[PDB]
């Protein structure tokens, strides 16, 4: 039932309560709900989150590393292949020195 | 009903008290709340702040470094590319020389 | 040593960013020298020609 009790019905109770016993309450710290700003959060809370952030971006960072590296890889060895077919090339073309 | 509750209720609240069984408050160390400034924060929260936004700085430092070592792969790779073309013009130059 | 350390982790971002400077500069060197090089069979084609 807590979502239903926010802090009007809570502030009506207490106010109710104390005319039942102390007339005023507006006398101190207690403000009428009309003029309540809602609390300045504080850094704590907001360098969290910054921190918490930054881990998930470091974490997405390295998952996309991994599949950088295999990608890097893969051409490494597309291009060894590559190397492997030019020098079968250079193998015929010493053969054909050889022959001549 | 905190958020409503501030501190010049609180204070209200025991000055009331008071006046019920103790009259002069000001006598000591309960401050008019007039006169009242505010609590110089301490290096503790400053320094705990620092840390954090250090921490979350090197966090995304990583999470930079990741793709900037990615990008170094395919440039790499890429020159790698460039020297195979380069190698069979090289091939091509030596085909010719054979030939002539 | 809380001034320690967070000094040590600022050095620590920097690196990152230094280092990472580097390998630019050594991409950029290694395309420097793969012009060279691309010169020097121009003038091993020069030779070979003449």
């Amino acid at each position: 039932l807590a979502p239903l009790f926010g802090l009007e019905q809570d502030r009506y109770m207490t106010a109710q309560i104390f005319e039942l016993m102390g007339i005023k309450d507006t006398h101190k710290y207690l403000l009428p709900l009309e003029q309540y700003q809602p609390p300045e959060p504080s850094p704590m809370e907001i360098l969290q989150l910054e921190m918490t952030k930054a881990q998930v971006e470091n974490v997405q960072a390295s998952s996309q590393k991994m599949i950088a590296d295999a990608f890097d890889q893969r051409e490494r060895t597309t291009f060894e292949q590559q190397k492997a077919a030019d020098e079968l090339s250079l193998r015929q073309e010493e053969l054909q020195f050889k022959q001549e």
